[PDB]
Parts: C-alpha cells; structure tokens; sequence
C-alpha cells in the first residue's frame, strides 16, 4: 500500500501533466496521496492563473465576517458576527492597519506558535464564501472555473441526471483569519488555489482516522455534540496541533504559499490560519472514487450548517433515507 504513514505529498507536474486534471489527481492518489486527506500540487513553471493582480480592489466583500473567539487558547470556537460592506481595496489596507497586521516574527513556525498563544484574544475579519474567480478566462490548465461537475461526475457515474450547478469562491483573509476543523460537504473533495498575498497554513487528519478526530472533538466540546450528531458541520471548532497530540490524534501540517494548490480528499478533515493579507480560490470536486464517500457523509439536520441548493440532490440520491430529516433541517 502507497504512502502507509499518511503523509502529506507535494506534487511538481511538468505542463504535459498538467493538461489532463483527473488524470493528474487518479496519479496522485496511485502514489497514496489521498492517504494524508491533502496534498500539495506545485504548478509548471509555464503556468499562471492570469497576468497581474493589479486589477482586483473593486471587488465587493458585501458581508466581512469577523472572527470572534471563545474557550481556551488550545481549544475554542469561533462565531461569525457581520460588518458593513466593504472593497477588497478598503479590506487590504485595514489587513496592513496596525490593529490587525501579521506581527514580527522569525519563521513559520514561530508565527504558528504566536497564533496558538494569541488566537483568542483578537477578532481578525475574514472576507469569505465570496462567488467568482480570479482565473484568466484563456488559462486552459487547472482553471477552477473550468472543471467537470460533480452533477456531470453523478450522472456519470450513477446515471440520474440532477439539478444544481458547481462554482468557484474566493476567500480574502488576514493574520489569524481561520478555518475551523471540518471536511467538505457531502466529503467532497475539494480544490484550493493561493492567488495572492502571505501563507495558508493548514492541518489534516488521514481520512483512515477521521472518526478519532470526531471521538475528541465529542470530549471538547460536549454542549455541541449534544446539540447535532454532526456539529462540525457548522465550522465552528478548533483544536490546536498541541491538543491533537495530547490526544494521539494523527495528523499533519503543511504551509501553502502564494501560487500554490492544495487538493483535499473525501472525509480529511482540515482546519487552518491565514498569516496576512491573501486571496484564495477553491471550489468543490468529485471522481468515481468520491461516490462512496458520498453516500456516508454525516449530516447536519439541527438547522444551523448553512447548505447551498446544489447539496439537496446529492442528498437526495446518495441518501434517500436521510433526506426528509435533513431537509427538515434545511
Ligand atoms: O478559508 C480557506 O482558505 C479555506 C480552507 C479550507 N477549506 C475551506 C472551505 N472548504 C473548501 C471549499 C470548497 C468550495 C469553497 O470552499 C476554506
Ligand atoms: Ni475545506
Ligand atoms: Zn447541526
């Protein structure tokens, strides 16, 4: 068996790979990359998403979401409470203020340790969920506007032609803007690429391991768990790497740089932190392999993990059991 330790890969495709995005992820899981929940993919050097970024400060954030925190350094969650609306010009230049500037630091790792320490204690605003792309309409090469659909990848696969349609999101954030421990909706894959600005910094639980990672986040947060089966659904919680290992949670940690993707896999859990200003893309993805993974996916039916359109028929045919409860719910 490929990669048995479920480490997380990173991926250099010269630009004849690069023409073929399922073929590229099938190889990449023949080497056992889906093993780690995530992956690195490292563009050809001939490769750029569009020509400059000169021309982005006129995009409206219509709802900045800050970040504001409860709980203990390690362990905590977050809440999402609305600001005005604002341009990504205007939301540049309060990243760089001095309230919520990335502070001096040595390296990565020291910036992680000052996020772990110091999380809690500040409310970053976070520009995210926003429709639309950064990619230059002639990028012919992993162009997040451009790839199959998971509603083309059912029908496929299954032969039921459904509703919906699948599109990209754009992700502004700053120093300590985070996302909570969650996987995708219906344990999709998905795909990320950093357009812009300072790192990502990411964490991963092998999907083999995802139900210990459920088990601790039960233990943590107890008031949630009783609330919803399926709590992590509402991308809410963090748990920091030192708490991971006190409990003997496997997992991994890599650091996404500008120009860069990251894939994750079906049912890896993932959580992470913005080092300053940036600009990410990603959107959802599927293959013949994520189908039964689909049909498994937990489910939030207590009202609060908020569901677009598209996953009612995913729900609806992966999950006919499930779906007068859940839709309920919705
Ligand atoms: O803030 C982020 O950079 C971030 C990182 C990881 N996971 C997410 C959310 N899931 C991916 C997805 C698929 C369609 C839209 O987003 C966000
Ligand atoms: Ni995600
Ligand atoms: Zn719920």
């Amino acid at each position: 068996a490929q990669n048995p330790n479920c480490n997380i890969m990173i991926f250099h495709p010269t630009k004849e790979e690069f023409n073929d995005f399922d073929k590229y992820i099938a190889y990449m899981e023949s080497q056992g990359a889906h093993r780690a929940g995530l992956a690195k993919i490292i563009p050809p050097k001939e490769w750029k998403a569009r020509e400059t970024y000169d021309n982005i400060s006129e995009i409206l954030i219509a709802t900045p979401l800050q970040q504001v925190a409860s709980g203990r350094a390690g362990v905590f969650t977050q809440y999402h409470k609305k600001k005005k609306a604002m341009t990504v010009g205007e939301y540049r230049h309060l990243a760089n203020s001095k309230k919520y500037q990335t502070p001096p630091h040595q390296n990565f790792e020291d910036l992680e340790r000052k996020y772990w320490k110091n999380r809690i204690y500040n409310s970053p605003i976070y520009g995210a969920d926003i429709s639309g792309s950064l990619f230059d309409e002639n990028t012919k090469q992993w162009n997040l506007g451009h790839l199959g659909t998971i509603q083309d990848l059912l029908e496929k696969e299954c032969g039921v032609v459904i509703e919906g349609v699948n599109t990209p999101y754009l992700y502004f954030g700053m120093w300590k803007t985070t996302f909570a421990w969650h996987t995708e909706d219906m344990d999709l894959y998905s795909i990320n690429y950093l357009h812009l600005g300072e790192p990502k910094t990411w964490y991963v639980v092998p999907p083999e391991h995802g139900q210990r990672l459920e088990r601790l986040a039960r233990e943590l947060f107890p008031g949630s768990s009783r609330g919803c089966g399926a709590f992590l659904r509402h991308k809410v919680a963090l748990i920091s790497p030192t708490v991971l290992k006190e409990n003997g949670i496997p997992f991994n940690r890599i650091t996404q740089e500008a120009g860069e993707f990251m894939v994750t896999f079906p049912y890896g859990y993932h959580a992470g932190f913005n080092h300053g200003f940036n600009c990410a893309e990603a959107i959802n993805f599927a293959t013949p392999r994520w189908i039964d993974y689909g049909k498994m996916a937990s489910q939030c039916s207590c009202g609060e993990a908020r569901v677009t359109f598209s996953m009612d028929a995913f729900v609806r045919i992966l999950q006919p059991e499930r779906y007068d409860l859940w839709k309920r719910g919705q």
